[PDB]
């Protein structure tokens, strides 16, 4: 017998590379898994299925996938999916977990699904951190550069609730929305470009997020620009050169993949390392599926759970309390999202993120 995982993910369309960077993460921690001897007698295995970038797409594989008896779907992917998910009630009796989700939207998560956990920060967290950190760089005027998508409107929303109630003072916020293609973004850059803020958040899908920055500083927008747990430093820098992606800051919902600081980190490269020799250099999207994937796995093996099924795992999950992954920590006694984790990094003049 095999324990079964699923992952349903964008894996064609224009969020193709960061559905194979989770699905690396995932396997990389599988194969770790089964080195290790699987769990309680039982080899890890995992399938896949395309969603397309779709909520079509996601409707149409959740069955299919349900039909494979998984006992988690791991980090599904796309604002679209996600929403089409819970709008059509998929989970209400399908025996079955959800182990994270992207983005983390405050609209997906809240009220979200008593199946549905969370792995990662969520956006409105990380929004308030952002909030936060442009008050210390002395800002009283932010602007957002925003994707005409209902996360991002839910993203947009938030960042307003998060500017009217930071304890610093007054920030005075400003707001332009955008279609996702390339004229849309080059008007709303000069539209932002005309506001004299001192700095500027992006929010949108990641494609959405390197387009936006490459517009902004198109449109000579030199100010710090802050983004979301949805983007690395080397696509930015792919586009725009360090000269451009220098002053970006970029908030994390997971410690950096590339340092070697804590245990879970080495652990994660060594399992990288194993799975995908030939990569030289690590994505948040590899270590966010390495964790989600990681999170099943540490439950299952836990001495408080006692069996195989997706019912054990939820009850697992709900009630081990604390767990320490390598110095990651999740817990979901209080409730179904696990992390409260969130660190900004910028990257410096020398194209490396500090924190």
């Amino acid at each position: 017998a095999q324990i079964v995982l699923g992952q349903i993910g964008p894996f064609t369309g224009p969020l193709a590379a960061d559905a194979a960077g989770l699905n690396q993460g995932i396997k990389a921690y599988l194969a770790q898994a089964n080195k290790a001897g699987g769990i309680r007698g039982q080899k890890l295995t995992l399938f896949e299925a395309d969603d397309r970038f779709s909520g079509e797409g996601f409707a149409e594989q959740f069955p299919k996938a349900m039909e494979k008896k998984p006992l988690a779907l791991i980090s599904p992917m796309g604002s679209a999916a996600i929403k089409r998910m819970l709008d059509d009630k998929l989970l209400d009796t399908a025996p079955v977990v959800v182990v994270n989700g992207v983005p983390g939207a405050e609209s997906l998560r809240t009220p979200g699904h008593p199946k549905f956990f969370h792995v990662r920060a969520g956006d409105k967290q990380e929004i308030e951190e952002i909030v936060s950190h442009a008050q210390m760089l002395g800002m009283s005027k932010l602007a957002t550069l925003y994707q005409d998508l209902p996360t991002g409107t839910s993203g947009m929303a938030v960042v307003q609730e998060a500017v009217k109630t930071v304890p610093g003072g007054k920030i005075e916020l400003n707001g332009v929305k955008s279609g996702p293609d390339a004229a849309a973004l080059a008007a709303a850059a000069r539209q932002i470009a005309a506001l004299g803020a001192q700095g500027v958040l992006v929010i949108g899908p990641p494609p959405f997020i390197v387009a936006g920055i490459a517009a902004l500083r198109k449109a000579d927008v030199t100010q710090p620009l802050f983004v979301l747990s949805y983007v690395s430093a080397a696509q930015i820098v792919k586009v725009v050169g360090v000269a451009g992606a220098r002053g970006v800051g970029i908030v994390q919902a997971f410690p950096d993949p590339n340092d070697k600081m804590l245990p879970v980190q080495r652990e994660f490269q060594a399992a990288m390392k194993e799975a995908f020799p030939q990569m030289q250099e690590y994505t948040e999207f590899q270590l966010e599926g390495y964790l989600s994937a990681r999170t099943v796995g540490e439950a299952l093996k836990h001495p408080k759970n006692t069996g195989l099924s997706a019912a054990n795992l939820a009850a697992t999950l709900s009630t081990m309390g604390e767990i320490d992954i390598g110095g990651f920590h999740l817990d979901f006694s209080k409730g179904n999202a696990g992390s409260r984790y969130v660190n900004i990094g910028v990257i410096g003049r020398d194209g490396q993120v500090y924190y």
